């Protein structure tokens, strides 16, 4: 059972505990859309952890997130914005997906 989509193992902890219940990604992963049933994985291993269900998507841009964006994440919107200056630099257009662990 190959993984869907990965995310880095340092948000593993947040995602099982529903901390965090967002993704904020480019253009390669624009097309996961709502019911979608993912496999998740961590960005090192591939170790498999968890199975999501999306349960919503939309359009964001740099200057379009938020403050619950940022709240999604188990972030402030200070360090929201940093990582995204880290994993997108120079990047302004950006795909939300919404999920819930099963
Ligand atoms: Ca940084």
């Amino acid at each position: 059972q190959p993984n869907d989509i990965t995310f880095f193992q340092r948000f593993q902890d947040d995602i099982l505990a529903g901390r965090k219940t967002i993704t904020i990604r480019d253009e390669s992963e624009s097309h996961f859309k709502t019911g979608d049933v993912l496999r998740v994985g961590r960005f090192e291993d591939d170790g498999y952890f968890c199975t999501i269900e999306v349960t919503a998507t939309s359009t964001v841009t740099l200057d379009t997130l938020t403050e619950k964006h940022a709240e999604q994440e188990n972030m402030t919107l200070t360090e929201l914005i940093k990582v995204i200056a880290d994993i997108y630099p120079g990047q302004t257009q950006f795909y939300v997906i919404e999920f819930k662990c099963l």
